[PDB]
């Protein structure tokens, strides 16, 4: 039947015939580059089948109750490196490349990694160093690091339904297509807070690391994901990445699309520390330093969003709450990739688990179906040990 596929400028508000439709078929609504694959393809084998259940309501329920409650459109769980679960829902299969979100965040942050990995980033360099139009702006001096961490204090209004806010201006920016559009707004903001201090979830901020990854690499950034990773490791399948204008720069904060199983064997790239056939592409303790929890810092968990929200933040990851704070399963020191209306990419390093969760919720944050995800990805851990 028709493709559902709504106006480039409905994204965050599509009704939900829509949403399934649209966010597997970016490339027909924006522009795109394309991640490019290569020759070799590493395995994710078969191994451990799990069927999880878990309860709600008092009553136990499995897989399919969890696909229909959440509107799940895809599930894999990888344990060890070997696949053991693998769903798709909401028309999808093998072959369809679902659009990221704010998940692509922690993969624009790796990226960062492996520049550092090479020379062409430092984490205590300023921002301004690379890109020059952030000079005498509030982003003079703050550092990658410092943006990795979404702690440049800057003011950033993220309320979407505002429409004269930051991330409301940001996203008509990018409906404009005009070169260097979000790059200005950025300049133009204001400073709040001491740089290194406060934590302000900032998709603005997050593009920046597009734009360092560009300035340090002078290639397209989906050229770099390919090179680094994609091609190197072997994705089964091209991806592609959402564009600010035609043949324009890559939005680092949102928009990338890939399959299910490719966006499995990122996170399985993550979870061995960055190598590949003995070659490392992530700096030693990467991995590490990208998801710290220390009780003393200012995005250690629990105390983001003034205590109205459990998990902390890394480099770009969000981390979970450790020893009597853990939550039922995910207590190794599990830290995740997110991206609103149900999106996750989950690594549990303790237990060699990678997760992937593609969602179409209605609305963009739902606390009931967050908790009821970590409830699901708690019983396969709990399944698979």
């Amino acid at each position: 039947e028709n493709p559902r596929i709504g106006r480039a400028a409905d994204l965050y508000e599509l009704i939900p015939e829509y949403q399934p439709d649209t966010y597997r078929n970016m490339d027909k609504v924006y522009p795109t580059r394309v991640i490019h694959k290569g020759t070799k393809v590493r395995p994710l084998p078969a191994g451990v089948a799990i069927a999880p259940r878990y309860r709600i309501g008092g009553e136990e329920y499995g897989v399919d109750d969890f696909m229909r409650r959440n509107r799940v459109g895809g599930v894999l769980v990888l344990k060890d490196g070997k696949v053991a679960l693998e769903r798709y829902g909401l028309g999808n299969d093998e072959r369809t490349r679902w659009t990221s979100f704010s998940v692509v965040k922690s993969i624009s942050s790796t990226l960062v990694g492996a520049a550092v990995q090479q020379g062409l980033l430092a984490l205590d360099q300023p921002v301004d160093k690379y890109l020059p139009s952030l000079a005498g702006s509030a982003y003079q001096g703050v550092t990658v690091e410092q943006v990795l961490q979404m702690s440049s204090g800057v003011r950033w209004n993220e309320t979407y339904r505002d429409p004269k806010s930051d991330r409301r201006q940001m996203f008509d920016a990018q409906l404009a297509e005009r070169p260097g559009g979000i790059l200005r707004l950025l300049a133009s903001l204001p400073r709040q807070y001491p740089s290194g201090t406060h934590f302000t979830y900032s998709t603005g901020e997050s593009h920046l690391q597009s734009e360092l990854l560009h300035a340090a690499t002078r290639i397209p950034v989906s050229d770099y994901l390919s090179e680094r990773i994609w091609a190197r490791m072997g994705m089964e399948s091209d991806g592609f990445w959402q564009l600010e204008s035609p043949a324009g720069q890559e939005i680092g904060s949102s928009g990338l699309s890939a399959t299910l199983r490719d966006y499995g064997r990122f996170g399985q790239f993550v979870l061995e520390d960055g190598v590949i056939d003995g070659e490392r592409i992530l700096p030693e303790g990467w991995v590490d330093r990208a998801s710290r929890v220390e009780a003393s810092s200012h995005l250690a968990p629990g105390k983001l969003y003034d205590g109205e929200y459990a998990l902390g933040y890394g480099y770009q990851w969000w981390t979970f709450p450790v020893g009597a704070k853990a939550l039922p399963e995910h207590d190794g020191g599990a830290f995740e990739a997110q991206g609103i209306f149900g999106q996750y990419l989950y690594i549990n390093r303790k237990e060699k688990i990678v997760a992937v969760v593609w969602s179409a919720w209605p609305k963009p944050e739902m606390d009931d179906r967050e908790e009821e995800t970590y409830a699901f990805l708690g019983a396969a851990v709990k399944a698979l040990r």
